[PDB]
């Protein structure tokens, strides 16, 4: 249950709660509150996607993942990079709105997964 796993971390962590998670869906606009920036910050370190630096490396996950998830996950780390804020959570919220742009299928999905 790694991801499940994952989740409970990262929320009992930032202090993120479910109904920023049901705005973020019920309104396909992710609110601009801290917390919700910090759990998305939280997921990618937890991950290995987010260094030290505050710079992505989401292209870390084409040595890992199946060839299927490939053109994928290429199309998000050359379209988006990284997306720069004044700090972590920042960074990592502008950059999966980069991503919810970029792949609206597959970055619905997973906000499904990485939810309370």
């Amino acid at each position: 249950s790694g991801a499940k796993k994952l989740t409970n971390l990262c929320i009992k962590e930032t202090g993120v709660t479910e109904d920023l998670f049901i705005e973020a869906q019920e309104t396909g606009k992710m609110p601009n509150n801290q917390r919700l920036k910090c759990f998305i910050h939280c997921v990618l370190d937890k991950i290995g996607l987010i260094d030290a630096d505050n710079i992505v490396h989401l292209d870390n996950l084409l040595e890992i993942l199946p060839p299927e998830f490939v053109p994928i996950v290429e199309e998000l780390h050359t379209t988006c990079g990284t997306q720069s804020g004044a700090d972590g959570c920042e960074t990592a919220f502008l950059t999966t709105e980069c991503y919810i742009k970029t792949n609206p299928v597959i970055l619905k999905l997973l906000f499904t997964t990485f939810s309370e």
